[PDB]
């Protein structure tokens, strides 16, 4: 049965992703931008960013923005969900450490809309804690050979490429950039700390008195006090909710690419990190072309 | 190994679903039968304030004029998220204890209060109906539907819609009422037709203009998949677009491997619980992954009852 490479470039954005992609037997699944503006609802990107902004002058409430910013969470990760939902049961088991007979390159993965975003949210005050924690219970399985790529970029250089790339409806808000740059360096020490041993019910007693401490991992961000009983207990609820991010976290292999450099060393440096990426085989013999077809649908309809 | 039964009944609201899970609980011996019960607590205040108070406040809005179709979708889609979370949680952590199916007197027996389906489908499709929510958002959440796992034995309820209307006088949305039951028979259906071989993408054309373990193959149009004939997600050439129709797959997929069954709640309340323990006779059972897994989902579900069911 033939065998598949899945890579999921993903990270904060405007670091190069998508020219470093774009660049780049190899199909991809781009940026979903007509479900977000179309589709889907309309100007999402727009809707977000003006719910953000309103929240800073005060024209809104706390409460307000949640909801606006639950909502549209849900329209941003609909291709992503449904992409992995109808991809799952072609995906076999592991190959090991030779040849993929197809590469199969996506534009973020489902954790980027079911917990980055919305912890970025919540980072911002404009995401209740309960509501990601809702959103990382849905976050599918984590299936053998879940390869993501995330990226590293110094701040200034970071914005400066940002602030050139701003996307329809988007606004430059550097309050929302540090959230997200934050946000996933907890994710890529969250892994590390998961696949060292970390067990974040052993070690929550340390966010209020070899691996990343727990309070540089995204289990920090959960001692937010919506979550606690009146004896500063976390509800079990959040508990279990906490557990799934374990697993579905721990087992996916993180990479980091690079961005501080120009598209031509974006592109290899990419390349470079393949191979020491999981691939696995699918489960039919006529796996391969449907994945084609679903990966050529998805960018004609969707990416643009 | 040990074999386990998950049993859960849903259905509309207001048709006994409640009293005669506990008649049932209560028959058995204190271990081999655990009630997780509706997580009410989380929805009155731990996933937010008043989520139910708040559902029927904004459906109230918009029928009254005093909001818009968006600002109604907003809330109903936030505050369905907060509605299904212990349900979706409570999925996630079981799954990795339940194995194959073994075959239809079990360790343990789980009877959940609901199915997550009612909180990503069946309300949210319903409030479709009531022009409260996006189809896209419903397919949104649809695509979000966990793994179906074995032997999971769906038990929804009948019940003449008079007797229902009385039942339930005692706001009352009788509109609310009406789009709920009809959302559960088109679910019922839908199972039927999916296990009868039926394929929606043959089907599609056929649209234009309950029994779920018996009975012959349904009529598309009798199914949930009319519910997204909607312009909203037409393409320019008539067809769905391709991501509202591999929602649809995922709908079809999720609800094949299902097993439901119809409980008569036109009855005594004990009537009630007896027929509902005759059905529990052709229940799927599976083994569990673990000899420890019986005594985890045990604590499992006496946590969640505690923490939030009251
Ligand atoms: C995935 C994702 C992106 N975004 C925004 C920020 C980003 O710069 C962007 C393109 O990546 C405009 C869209 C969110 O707000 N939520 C999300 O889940
Ligand atoms: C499960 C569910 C219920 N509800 C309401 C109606 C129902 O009568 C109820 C108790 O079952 C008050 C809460 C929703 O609004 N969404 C949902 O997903």
């Amino acid at each position: 049965m033939p065998t598949l490479l899945r890579v999921y470039i993903d990270g904060p954005h405007g670091m190069g992703k998508t020219t470093t992609t774009q660049l780049l037997d190899i199909v991809y699944v781009p940026e979903p931008m007509t479900y977000w503006r179309v589709l889907g609802a309309s100007e999402t990107i727009a809707n977000i960013f003006t719910t953000q902004h309103r929240l800073d002058q005060g024209e809104i409430s706390a409460g307000d923005a949640a909801v606006v910013m639950t909502s549209a969470q849900i329209t941003m990760g609909m291709p992503y969900a449904v992409t992995d939902a109808v991809l799952a049961p072609h995906i076999g088991g592991e190959a090991g450490s030779p040849p993929p007979a197809l590469t199969l390159i996506f534009d973020r993965h489902p954790i980027a809309a079911l917990l980055c975003y919305p912890a970025a949210r919540y980072l911002m005050g404009s995401m209740t804690p309960q509501a990601v924690l809702a959103f990382v219970a849905l976050i599918p399985p984590t299936l053998p050979g879940t390869n993501i790529v995330l990226g590293a970029l110094p701040e200034d250089r970071h914005i400066d490429r940002l602030a050139k790339r701003q996307r329809p409806g988007e606004r430059l808000d550097l309050a929302m950039l540090a959230a997200i740059r934050r946000v996933y360096g907890l994710l890529a020490n969250t892994v590390r700390y998961l696949q060292c041993g970390g067990s974040w019910r052993e070690d929550w007693g340390q966010l209020s008195g070899p691996r990343p401490h727990i309070g540089d991992t995204l289990f920090t961000l959960f001692r937010a006090p919506e979550l606690l009983a009146p004896n500063g207990d976390l509800y079990n609820v959040f508990a279990w909710a906490l557990d799934v991010l374990a697993k579905r976290l721990r087992s996916m292999h993180v990479f980091i690419l690079d961005y501080d450099q120009s598209p031509a060393g974006c592109r290899d440096a990419l390349l470079q990190l393949t191979s020491g990426m999981v691939q696995t085989h699918v489960t039919t013999p006529g796996s391969i072309p449907t994945i084609c077809d679903l990966a050529r649908t998805f960018a004609r309809e969707m990416g643009e």
